[PDB]
């Protein structure tokens, strides 16, 4: 909701309130998602200022508040800052922001991250270039300095974050992305590589001096139709954690595909089908394991622009003999989301 | 504060800044509350959208920020998401919302939860149906026909918390009220399955109910509520270091408050809750209240334990808003 | 940003989004400030209502850190800065809650650097910074006679750690180029007295013709906390001698170059005796774009000895802050 425009500074304060619930077989411990309450609410601001006819300043922020938690010591469980950065867009030169932003490989992963509740499984938080990552400088360029229409590229730095845990750690990195949209159709191809922290390399699973992610995507966005498809492979990046022995680490090689097909009613109902598959290779002692693999049947009915409900049943494809203990039961979400 | 209204969507962003200090004998170890700083702040949003003339959508949220905490490692303590739900009201059919909302037994218990700071002692958080409870589906003047009487039905899904205090299972709850002639009646009850963790506590189904009768007119507030819980109320022991729920409790809440247009609102209240047939000690909070809250405008305002020295060790001895 | 005026009530909801990063040789083991990401965000409200003709506030401010991951460390740095009053005619103000310390009034004249500076202003350290639950009576323009004064009550705060604990105390400040002086003393906590290693400054400033010349001196008495890397033991400097010098000229162009020198030295601390806490030379060039978006560089020449008692480090910030 735009709540202030004066002396030429726009400030949008937005928020959600998703009443959410997962259903699986008796506390879905062996399922895709889980079981019970998932109610959460977000609260961020978008702020743009106009210094010149060409130069604008922005700063975005976004915090996650969890409603499933009690008022005990776990009241903060899941509370986190999703977005926090500030930047300058200048004429046709391009934009530049630093802070906690998306990774270049999310530009490519964005094409398919569109299911009502689930999807975008490959887009891990604090996993280098596929999602929210702390302290990252990002230069983006739209329409190649205004010359070519549709061709966009971006270039990302991503500085070192020596975390206490190896799960969220990262070192000096480099990332790129390229897109081309031509009347409905869309192609994209991102790639990024970074040094792995010594704590990450001292993990049981996964070996290699540096981490690497890339993915390429196609989409059709016209006539109230979305057909999204992307594929990507990580090498020494994806967290995997064996459920049996409770020993975590990174997958030496992954092969990930996302297919999304949804149609949009002007009536409001948006049915969605989706198939995802992320398969690990060269697992330190197991070999080829399926991280995630399923079919999706989703129907979101937007009431107005400020209110909706949705259902996301996920056909869990993972066989019971999963040599990593990853869930094999089915999950279905039921949500009523208000926003502003 | 209503901060946005456009294209059929009202959005209210509200907040408080209570500067509060507690006073008891010395450090108030065995007191009602505590002693020292108690400063805190609320900040939440309310948000209704008009889908139709009949169908309106809503969403609320509220989070607590404590001020008495230092800026160090303890800064997050007390910070909690109070309210968070999203629902639909439809013509005279009624409302339905899911998320962290108010329990049906609070509808009847809320008749007396109107003291300045204290009061509503039986309204325990994450305690089945008597307070702020996580993830709960809630349906709330009889199809528009009979005005002045409202009913509600609540579901409450299972919540497998680490601690026994906050856990629960599948349940059912009802509430029915009737208000007229500046007065109101209400009666709510609920029952639920307990987790095996809950069943395995020293001190497997929980029951809680209460009724309330009140009168508000001529700036006079006369509230009374009474009810009993069964295998619900947590209490634990300080001496024995043993936690658990009370087999049965006997709870009464008596409030009388008069609002003087001058601003001073004197409030006299008496509360009493006695646990029954507790496994170890048998039958064992109760006090009389003195309160004067001074309403300035629509924003600014400012504002006797009867428990013998007890086999349990129960204690003895300015708000801006927008 | 004022987001609501109706029925004579102003509700200003403000916020920032600072993209910060510290630079040091390889890692920040033996540096002043640190190294890596420092991105954070502020978000509070300033709420004033007029009750009558003469008598009229409620303020709050929370910290959200951005260098944290969405793992377990997400609330690392998250905290409330402010939460609390009335001003009546010429009587003056009075508020209770988590607010500033009276010794900050003198320290505030020099707490004016891009990112660093104001080292004497520790959080929850007697009266030199942000402290919880304090009644503060402040009077404006001396009842309209001339001069400004304030009195803080500072309630007891029985904290688990010795560093963040506090008891009852009293502090005063008076201000009127510009000069100011503040003093405060309080009963030390049980754990304050039971620690191996309290009373506490006056200020001068000149803010006119696009120049800011700031100078203040202060001495601590068993309140400034410190620990040493060698013996890993917490405590309090029995006495410190603190100086802050700030000299900056603000161009109409927008660029604001700043040079600053700070020095705080502890005295007869039970264990190390007289040691120098912090000492450096600062060169900063903050560039205000407009009244919202701005950036800054903050190079700091660390004047702490290598062979240093307590082993304090022997840095340069780069920020791009949007605000509202
Ligand atoms: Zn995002
Ligand atoms: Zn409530
Ligand atoms: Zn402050």
């Amino acid at each position: 909701a735009e709540i202030y425009n004066k002396d030429g500074n726009k400030v949008d304060l937005y928020g959600k309130a998703v009443g959410l619930h997962y259903f699986s077989k008796g506390n879905g411990e062996n399922s895709y998602g889980g079981n019970g309450d998932m109610t959460y609410a977000r609260l961020g601001f978008k702020g743009e200022t106009q210094i010149n006819s060409d130069l604008t300043g922005y700063g975005q922020w976004e915090y996650n508040f969890q409603g499933n938690n009690s008022e005990g010591a776990d009241a903060q469980t899941g509370n986190k800052t999703r977005h926090a950065f500030a930047g300058l867009k200048y004429a046709d030169v391009g934009s530049f922001d630093y802070g906690r932003n998306h990774g270049v490989v999310y530009d490519a992963l964005g094409y398919t991250d569109m299911l009502p509740e689930f999807g975008g499984d490959t887009a891990y938080s604090d996993d280098f270039f596929v999602g929210h990552v702390g302290g990252v400088a990002t230069y983006r360029n739209s329409n190649f300095f205004g010359l070519v229409d549709g061709l966009n590229f971006a270039v990302q730095y991503l500085g070192k974050n020596e975390r206490d845990t190896a799960r969220r750690s990262n070192g000096d990195g480099v990332g790129g992305s390229i897109s081309y949209e031509y009347e409905g159709f869309g192609i994209v191809g991102a790639y990024g590589a970074a040094d792995r922290t010594n704590l990450q390399e001292a993990q049981p699973l996964g070996n290699g001096k540096k981490a690497e992610q890339w993915a390429t995507g196609l989409k059709y966005d016209a006539n109230n139709i979305y057909l999204a498809a992307n594929y990507g492979e990580t090498r020494n990046a994806t967290p995997i954690t064996n459920k049996f022995t409770n020993t975590s680490g990174f997958a030496n090689k992954t092969q990930d595909v996302l297919l999304v097909a949804q149609y949009q009613f002007d009536f409001g109902l948006r049915p969605s089908i989706a198939y995802t598959k992320s398969k690990a290779k060269d697992v330190e002692g197991i070999g080829d394991v399926d991280l995630v693999n399923y079919f999706e049947v989703g129907a979101t009915y937007y009431f107005n622009k400020n209110m909706s409900t949705y259902v996301d049943y996920i056909i869990n494809q993972i066989d019971s003999d999963n040599k990593l203990g990853v869930g094999s039961d089915d999950t279905v979400a039921v949500g009523i989301v208000y926003q502003f």
